[PDB]
């Protein structure tokens, strides 16, 4: 819960980003105030294996971008159907 | 640990086998309790779609977790390798 707030802030980044269905799972911590971090994004299960690499490259610098505290930031991409509105997973 | 480094390479030749993995990329594996726990990267066709690309890792999964009886848990997942990649597995 003093994880909440930036756990918040870090899916909303994603989840504005061009591609992203949702945040499917974001495993965040701190190292001081600094922050490490691996997300899994999903995206259209039709999309190629290509595409899909595109949109986490997106993701990583829109995200990097935002939240200035993070120090390394790993992004993978999963098949999420349209109208999942399943919560990410922390 | 070169009885680790055997089960590695196990693990690796029945992933390879398997229709769609052009190489493993990755495999990390270790002991959590007497069980192995592993991690794994396989390179598929980048035109793959996401669907096909998770039947694959799905397929590898099927495979190796049959010949190896040790492993408790195996996570697979799929990246763009191209035709001709000769990089061989790390670990």
């Amino acid at each position: 819960s003093h994880m909440e707030a930036v756990q918040n802030r870090i899916v909303e980044a994603a989840e504005r980003v061009p591609g992203v269905r949702g945040v499917i799972h974001l495993r965040a911590r701190y190292v001081g105030q600094d922050i490490w971090a691996a997300m899994i994004i999903g995206v259209d299960p039709e999309n190629t294996v290509e595409q899909a690499h595109e949109i986490c490259e997106a993701v990583q610098a829109a995200v990097c971008g935002k939240i200035r505290r993070i120090e390394s930031l790993a992004v993978s991409a999963e098949a999420r159907e349209i109208g999942d509105t399943t919560k990410p997973s922390f």
